[PDB]
């Protein structure tokens, strides 16, 4: 059918910063995740190189994908399937060619497609504040993170599901380890010490004379990989404009909904959530200024001057977003 062809057509750019995800989502029946999933396996060989059957990879992955709810109108398929994606475009970069195992690989894109499953809509303070049951089974650390993790995991026993069947043990513990390890990196009370570990390793990086990254101890190889992901799920606004702009609106309409829930509660409202005293636009300049530029320009020193252009799309959206406050 030509809606086949056109996502077809849309998939060619999956190597490329700026997919057009949304579309994507549109085209292929609300199943980004599966299709970027599977567009990114079949281009990195990894359903040859570890022996998963295509039928075992598209039953995962679509159950993985109902795990996420469609009634959230950020933290749902099309985030994870643009975090994917972005991991996947960041695995690439030069300055990291050759870098990475297959099976580091697998662990980073896996992870990055499982973390923020069964996400609820609210914070991780909302669940703590309001006595969750996720709280209290996490002990208010890491609440949502831990059980987006709990759950990518647990899918893998349903019937044709594991797509690490064939791994061998040792694999399968090392890929769950750095798969735990990235995940929870994901949580931005850890934002803080995160960038400042890595501004210690931009100091005292080593590189090849082409500017290839020299890591050799886990320590140092999972630390890229946290922030590499960590910069995926930060991304937002260094992608183009059309993009960005809509990611904002939804992630203003899941705080609004979620300050709403307070309201019903008589609890205060926490910060962005309130509908009737926002700031959008002076909140996504303070985000870039404070968080992401932070981020983006930290990691841009890692692998110079590999993402410079990711850079200028960041420097350009926020001198956009800065231009709409009068
Ligand atoms: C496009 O805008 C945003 C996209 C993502 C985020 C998040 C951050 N930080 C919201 C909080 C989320 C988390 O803490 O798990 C991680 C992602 C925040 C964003 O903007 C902030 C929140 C409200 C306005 C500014
Ligand atoms: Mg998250
Ligand atoms: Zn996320």
């Amino acid at each position: 059918t030509e809606q086949e062809d056109v996502l077809a057509k849309e998939l060619e750019d999956v190597n490329k910063w700026g997919l057009h995800v949304f579309r994507i989502a549109e085209l292929s029946g609300n199943r980004p995740l599966t299709v970027i999933m599977h567009t990114i396996f079949q281009e990195r060989d990894l359903l040859k190189t570890f022996k998963i059957p295509v039928d075992t990879l598209i039953t995962y992955l679509m159950t993985l994908e109902d795990h996420y709810h469609a009634d959230v109108a950020y933290h749902n398929n099309i985030h994870a399937a643009d975090v994917v994606q972005s991991t996947h475009v960041l695995l690439s970069t030069p300055a990291l060619e050759a870098v990475f195992t297959d099976l580091e690989i697998l662990a980073a894109i896996f992870a990055s497609a499982i973390h923020d499953v069964d996400h609820p809509g609210v914070s991780n303070q909302f669940l703590i504040n309001t006595n969750s049951e996720l709280a209290l089974m996490y002990n208010d650390s890491s609440v949502l993170e831990n059980h987006h993790l709990a759950v990518g995991f647990k899918l893998l026993q349903e019937e044709n599901c594991d797509i690490f069947q064939n791994l061998t043990k040792k694999q399968r513990q090392s890929l769950r380890k750095m798969v735990i390890d990235i995940v929870l990196a994901t949580d931005m009370s850890k934002h803080m010490n995160l960038l400042a570990d890595l501004k210690t390793m931009v100091e005292t990086k080593k590189v090849t004379s082409s500017g290839v990254l020299l890591l050799d101890n886990y320590s140092d190889r999972i630390q890229v990989l946290q922030n590499m992901v960590h910069c995926a799920d930060l991304s937002n606004p260094t992608k183009p404009l059309q993009l960005y702009r809509q990611w904002t609106d939804r992630i203003m309409e899941e705080f609004f909904r979620q300050g709403d829930r307070e309201r019903e509660r008589g609890m205060e409202i926490s910060p962005m959530c309130d509908k009737h005293n926002a700031s959008v636009e002076k909140s996504q300049v303070g985000f870039i200024d404070y968080i992401v530029h932070p981020l983006w320009e930290t990691w841009a020193d890692l692998v110079h001057p590999d993402a410079q252009d990711i850079l200028d799309t960041l420097e350009d959206n926020r001198e956009w977003y800065q231009s709409t406050i009068p």
